[PDB]
């Protein structure tokens, strides 16, 4: 369990946080990634907190949660490595940006994939009771699997639920709603320049139908997730009973 067991291929992303690099396990040549963190400038508190968060990621194993592998300490450079699975398809933010740019709507089949696997990711989290549902925290592997990252475990808070906009599992359903919405329409359901304007729109509860290449059923269920009354939003179980969701929309090994 040392850094010498792995070889850096190259950097994927840079912090902020630190650095994110694609790596190769030397023992077998498995492709992984790790997140670089430099704790050299943290108090003992922040370091204890950090060891607390790290112990959390060692707990969750689930086919739709980004899989933790290992933690590596280098007291030499005062650098912490968190090793996880490679998600070659990158994040959803990029897919959404890419579709926005090339003006190409995603396939309903792909939407159903994200809807199905994220819902399962939720049901896992609520059980162990966390992680936030936003396009940047959703990752795609090479097998059409959708995986939830660790974020949350200046910007306009597009995915704020009406309730949390004031003073609840159904709050997550809303955010999921906003996400699939953005995935269909290539833009959030509510947009504004100030947060106050945003809150004005979220409370009115009106938005556009998602594009007509997407079926009525798909739109109905997203619409129901964006209901102002949390009790009218469907449960994880209600979402899965939907005739739209089929075996092939689930995770595969
Ligand atoms: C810091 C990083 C979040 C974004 C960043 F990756 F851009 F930095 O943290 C996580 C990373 C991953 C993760 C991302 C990827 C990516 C692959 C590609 C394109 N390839 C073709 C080169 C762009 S990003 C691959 N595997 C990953 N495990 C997952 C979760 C997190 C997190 N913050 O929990």
């Amino acid at each position: 369990s040392r850094a010498e067991d792995y070889e850096v291929l190259y950097t994927i992303g840079t912090g902020s946080y630190g650095r994110c690099q694609k790596i190769r396990r030397k023992s077998d040549g498995k492709i992984l990634v790790w997140k670089e963190l430099d704790y050299g400038s943290m108090t003992e508190a922040e370091k204890q907190m950090l060891v607390s968060e790290v112990n959390l990621l060692r707990e969750l194993k689930h086919p739709n949660i980004v899989r933790y592998y290992d933690r590596i300490i280098d007291r030499t450079n005062t650098t912490l490595y968190i090793v996880m699975e490679y998600c070659e398809g990158g994040d959803l933010a990029s897919v959404i940006t890419k579709g926005t740019k090339e003006r190409q709507y995603l396939d309903e089949e792909f939407v159903l994939r994200v809807m199905t696997q994220l819902t399962l990711a939720l049901k896992e989290c609520h059980r162990r009771s966390h992680r936030d549902l936003k396009p940047a925290n959703v990752f795609l592997d090479g097998k059409q699997n959708v995986k939830l990252g660790d974020f949350g475990l200046v910007g306009t808070p597009y995915y704020m639920s009406p309730e949390q906009m004031n003073r609840n599992e159904k709050s997550d359903i809303w955010s999921l709603g906003c996400l699939l919405y953005e995935l269909c329409a290539l833009m959030p359901p509510f947009t504004a320049f100030s947060q106050k304007e945003l809150a004005g729109k979220i409370r009115e509860g009106k938005f556009r139908r998602i594009p007509y290449r997407y079926s009525d059923e798909l739109n109905e269920i997203i619409t129901r997730m964006l209901n102002l009354k949390d009790y009218h939003r469907p449960s994880v179980e209600e979402i899965l009973e939907n005739p739209l969701i089929l075996e092939h929309h689930h995770h595969h090994h």
